[PDB]
């Protein structure tokens, strides 16, 4: 319930994503960017950002618009997670760089989950910040198979976090 798991999509993949994190989470709710609005997304205090990386490594339409109607101090006061999606095969210097967008303005308030690179094979990404990467990363066209035990491991170490 009280945990607000945003998620934007284009083909399904962050959609599926933002679901297992809740399952995983538990008292969270799922809702899609294309939908939300400023006063919805501020009734939280605890929110999950998954948002997949388009072209060139910028955010995928819906959250790009839902972004833009948001500043950083609507930030400030809560927690934030990040997880990322990306092709970091297809897109070496490119891997899963929107998450970095929203934290140009998610850094205002108190961010968690931030993940080692360790596991993953790629050239450059914003994404990384102090050889750490801001928070979770994924990537369902190349490592389908890692998923589950990644989302585990995360929910595992944010846990506490969230409350
Ligand atoms: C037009 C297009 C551009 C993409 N650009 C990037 C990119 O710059 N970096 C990256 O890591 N992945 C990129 N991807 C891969 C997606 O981030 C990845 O497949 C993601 O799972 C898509 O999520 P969705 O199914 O929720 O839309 C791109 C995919 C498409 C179709």
């Amino acid at each position: 319930g009280k945990i607000g798991i945003f998620f934007g999509t284009d083909s399904g993949n962050a959609e599926a994503i933002a679901e297992k994190i809740s399952k995983a989470i538990g008292n969270a709710e799922v809702v899609d960017v294309a939908k939300a609005s400023k006063e919805q997304f501020n009734g939280f205090t605890k929110v999950i950002l998954v948002a997949p990386t388009a072209g060139a490594g910028d955010l995928q339409t819906d959250w790009e618009d839902f972004l833009g109607t948001l500043e950083a101090s609507d930030f400030a006061n809560k927690t934030i997670g990040l997880v990322g999606l990306g092709d970091q095969d297809t897109y070496s210097e490119t891997f899963a760089e929107g998450i970095f967008h929203i934290y140009e303005k998610a850094k205002a308030g108190k961010v968690v989950g931030q993940t080692s690179t360790d596991g993953y094979h790629f050239a450059a990404s914003k994404a990384v910040e102090g050889g750490k990467f801001v928070g979770l990363v994924i990537d369902e066209d190349n490592q389908d198979d890692l998923t589950d035990e990644r989302i585990a491991k995360w929910v595992e170490q944010v846990r506490g976090s969230f409350a």
